[PDB]
């Protein structure tokens, strides 16, 4: 497009409001559209003198071609050195400072509101906080004086351009379409790329990045992005100067942007003795941005987020898989390589292309193989990563370390060069990146337990007095944070009531092709058990709310409670606690094929034997397991219809394994576990529940659905001393989402014992209760003694089982 370079930033340097047509800008974004006015350089970028106050310097007469000023005149002019009043006015650096406490927003006449600045910086692993402690006085103070965590954790891909634009908006990758620093749209036929125009573009952007959430609602916003040639000490003098505007045009959010420690950290690894330096020099930036408030008597006005977008991992040339070596067709396909591995056909007008032929090639080929290849649909859940068409369907996750990549050539175009890289896994220790709030709205020096920076758009909204945009955060999830809560959240409302079904069918109204070898005063108790007498026991924090219109009962049972589905056919859940003393017993031999007709439910609502007889790949489980049946008549209980659902024998291998040996294993090791299990349907892969008209696949000749996916939650109480049925205090929870399978190739050791692959296959398919609640449109947590905030806390809790 023609720039008419022309004009002039006279009176414009770092105006707010962005210019066309084919006028030239004065922005902080004019270098990176080639567009910036002729004398942009000359007036906007000064440099002369450098960026420091000298003794020498104080209460000099103004020279308007310095880069800051220590002139009498520069407070008022809002335009001195960030270090003017240390050297001029015998004043102390913000640094060394004692901590005080800010209870109360302590602003100048005039601002309405705390402003907010965001202090990205990229590739900050969570780690430096106390590896380089030594080296970053002001970022220690800022972390120990305000509220932090141990870490954050990033969204997948831990790549830059997914995170960045995560904090902004509070959506997940495949929400805001930002789903790798490269990506080609098939109904753009363009690809986005780090380097290059195509990027500006406003149609890669979705959803609403805080930015605009701010504008739309009369709070006035900087500008987030910059460009890559403004250096560091004049964006800061920037930021400030915009602080300075009168107040109808002064914005109220701002966010500074760091390249490092990111740049170095691909050169020399994520400790290199080449680190130190950059971590020292981003320590500077902060003490620069800190003395600047503080000459500006902000410094106990504004709230000041430092936050990192993902970590840095030691990785080589010499740690790469080569497609090559496992494909004959390779030039068929077209890679995205790295971190990560996306697969699709070289051209569109090929018909010979057979993803399921190149999945099979990439299966467990090499003994010690580092990379695993997965339908996007069959990625653990908890990476929420395959709901846009700028996903592949073929996708690998790559070891930490290492990298995949076509074929050799693309590697050594032969000398290495680099020693770091990012993109791994979100769980992966060596991802993990910082935060640390500080201000009067944030807690005074608190920690606080790791979060999602998906949670972190609400938190800002909170904090300008915004409404958030519909987003993937839990609004509520991180109040501990806050010192003053613009937010309460409230239950939603159950939508659903349950029906309590009474014996209503006789055994001779069942024709289900179904068999059992099943034929006083114990007979009331029987009955005590059905109506809910031991309810109290198994059902610990309340029924599940559901939260759509749908048609279930309640059935109570001496062992368990369900919320039966008449029109899924099936439980939507099962709850059940087994004490620390509880004892695992065998299905015995002559209840081997048993299935028992329920007389609560009608034939017409059950499932039945023949579909499974017929369909030869499908078998059936129970979700309480009858392996933990408190006697040996409470054990028919388990054998019941309605607590049958499909499962292929290949996955009956691996919930009967966490059913028999880990659910015992978990409640010896927690003191007593809360189970609840049940079936989850995601046929068109969005992390949302399926209505009816989705299902893909049913039992052969019945309308029984087949599940894509089973969960568990499991609950314990935080203080293990305390058993999981009789807890006053905090919980604690691990859950899953097993995805149902009909053959284990996901797990490259499954010939061996489960013992050796079954806990190592659900530990990567760990996932948040949150996670489950999406996938089921069921509300647990329903009634504990728990504050609700709490709860929500909770319910974001991810179990990693990774090191420390
Ligand atoms: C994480 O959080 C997010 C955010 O809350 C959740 O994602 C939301 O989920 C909703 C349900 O799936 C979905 O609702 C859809 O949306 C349809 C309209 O969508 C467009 O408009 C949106 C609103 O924009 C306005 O407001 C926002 C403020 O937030 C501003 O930013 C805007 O400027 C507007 O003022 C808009 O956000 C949305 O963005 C997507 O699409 C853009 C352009 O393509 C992309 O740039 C952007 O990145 C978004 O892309 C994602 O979402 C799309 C799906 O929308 C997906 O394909 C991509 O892969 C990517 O993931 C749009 O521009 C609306 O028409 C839908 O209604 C239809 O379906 C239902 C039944 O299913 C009916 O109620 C309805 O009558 C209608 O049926 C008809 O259409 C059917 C399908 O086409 C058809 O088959 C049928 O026959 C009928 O004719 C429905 O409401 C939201 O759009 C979505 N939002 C976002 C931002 O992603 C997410 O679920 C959460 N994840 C988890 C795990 O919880
Ligand atoms: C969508 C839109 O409005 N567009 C589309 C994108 C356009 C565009 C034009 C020129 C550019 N020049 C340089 N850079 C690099 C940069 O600014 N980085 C790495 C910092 C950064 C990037 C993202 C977030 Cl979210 C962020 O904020 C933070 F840090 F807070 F997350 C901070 C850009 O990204 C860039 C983007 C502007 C208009
Ligand atoms: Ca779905
Ligand atoms: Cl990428
Ligand atoms: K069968
Ligand atoms: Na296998
Ligand atoms: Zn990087």
């Amino acid at each position: 497009p023609w720039t008419a370079t022309s004009g002039s930033c006279k009176g414009r340097c770092f105006e707010l409001q962005e210019v066309g047509p084919p006028d030239c800008r004065c922005d902080n974004l004019c270098k990176s559209y080639s567009s910036c006015c002729h004398d942009f350089d000359e007036l906007c970028l000064k440099t002369a003198r450098g960026w420091e106050c000298t003794k020498d310097r104080c209460g000099e007469v103004r020279n308007e071609e310095n880069a800051c000023h220590c002139s009498e005149d520069c407070l008022s002019r809002g335009d001195c050195c960030t270090n003017y009043q240390v050297v001029c006015k015998g004043e102390s650096h913000w640094v060394d400072d004692d901590c005080e406490e800010i209870k109360v927003p302590e602003c100048p006449a005039g601002f309405v509101r705390p402003p907010l600045i965001i202090f990205s910086v990229d590739g900050f692993r969570a780690s430096y906080m106390k590896k380089g402690s030594k080296v970053m006085p002001n970022i220690e103070k800022l972390r120990s004086c305000g509220t932090h965590a141990p870490y954050m954790r990033p969204v997948y891909p831990t790549k830059t351009f997914p995170n960045l634009y995560t904090l902004a908006t509070g959506l997940y990758p495949e929400s805001h379409g930002i789903v790798g620093n490269s990506m080609y749209d098939p109904v753009f036929d363009a690809s986005f790329h780090l380097r290059g125009r195509e990027k500006f573009n406003h149609r890669w952007w979705g959803g609403q990045p805080l930015w605009i959430t701010a504008t739309k609602q009369g709070v006035r916003a900087g500008t987030f992005f910059w460009s890559v040639s403004i250096p560091h000490e004049r964006r800061i003098l920037t930021i400030l100067q915009w602080l300075s505007l009168p107040d109808n045009e002064r914005p109220s959010v701002y966010a500074f942007y760091s390249e490092q420690p990111d740049f170095s950290g691909h050169k020399y690894g994520p400790f290199g003795p080449e680190m130190t330096n950059p971590l020292r020099e981003i320590d500077k930036t902060v003490g620069q941005l800190m003395d600047g408030l503080k000459q500006l008597r902000l410094h106990r006005c504004v709230n000041v987020i430092f936050v990192g977008d993902h970590g840095m991992e030691d990785v080589t040339c010499d740690r790469t898989e080569f497609l090559s070596n496992y494909l004959t067709n390779v030039d068929d396909i077209t890679l995205v390589p790295g971190t990560l591995g996306r697969i699709r056909a070289k051209s569109i007008n090929n018909s010979k292309y057979d993803p399921k032929t190149i999945i099979a090639a990439l299966t467990c080929k090499k003994p010690d193989q580092h990379f695993k290849p997965y339908m996007k649909q069959h990625l653990p859940k908890r990476l929420h990563y395959a709901n846009n068409r700028r996903i592949e369907d073929i996708h690998l996750l790559v070891d930490r370390r290492w990298h995949v990549a076509r074929k050799p050539l693309d590697v050594y175009k032969g000398k290495c060069f680099f020693q770091g890289d990012h993109g791994f896994d979100n769980k992966v220790n060596s991802m993990q990146t910082v935060f640390v709030g500080y201000g009067p709205t944030f807690k005074y020096r608190t920690k606080v337990p790791p979060f999602e920076n998906i949670e972190l758009y609400n938190v800002m909204c909170d904090l300008l007095g915004l409404k958030p945009a519909p987003n993937n955060g839990t609004h509520g999830s991180l109040n501990h944070l806050l010192r003053t809560n613009t937010f309460r959240p409230t239950m939603p409302d159950e939508v659903s009531r349950p029906n309590y079904p009474g014996i209503m069918y006789l055994q001779s109204e069942f024709d289900l092709g179904c068999t059992c070898d099943d034929k006083k005063l114990e007979e009331l108790n029987k009955r005590l058990h059905t109506k809910g007498s031991t309810k109290e026991r198994h059902l610990l924090y309340g029924r599940p709310a559901v939260l759509y219109r749908t048609s279930y009962d309640i059935l109570y049972h001496t062992d368990f409670e369900s919320g039966y589905s008449e029109i899924f056919l099936m439980p939507l859940w099962t709850s059940y606690t087994i004490s620390k003393q509880a004892e695992v017993s065998s299905i015995p031999e002559h209840l081997t094929n048993c299935v028992r007709p329920d007389v609560r439910v009608s034939p017409g609502f059950s499932q039945n034997c023949l579909a499974y007889k017929n369909d030869k790949q499908m078998s059936y489980g129970f979700l309480f397991p009858p392996y933990l049946s408190s006697s040996p008549e409470a054990k028919y209980d388990a054998f019941l219809v309605t607590n049958m659902v499909p499962m292929y024998p290949a996955f009956k291998r691996v919930w009967a394994y966490f059913q028999r040996v880990l659910v015992k294993k978990y409640a010896s090791e927690r003191n007593g576990v809360n189970v609840i299990s049940g079936p989850i349907f995601d046929y068109n892969y969005d992390g949302l529940r399926d209505t009816e008209d989705e299902i893909k696949q049913y039992v052969e000749g019945s309308s029984i659905p087949v599940p894509t996916h089973y969960y568990s939650i499991i609950t314990s109480c935080l203080d293990f001393t305390q058993p999981a049925d009789k807890c006053d205090g905090p919980l604690s929870v691990s859950s899953f989402i097993l995805p149902h399978r009909p053959d284990n190739d996901e797990s490259c050791n499954s010939s061996e014992d489960e013992s050796k692959w079954v806990e190592e296959l659900m530990k990567m398919h760990t996932a948040r209760v949150r996670d489950i609640e999406h996938l089921t449109g069921l509300d647990f947590y329903r009634k504990t003694s728990r504050s609700y905030s709490e709860i929500l806390t909770l319910k974001t809790y991810l179990h990693t089982y990774e090191s420390e």
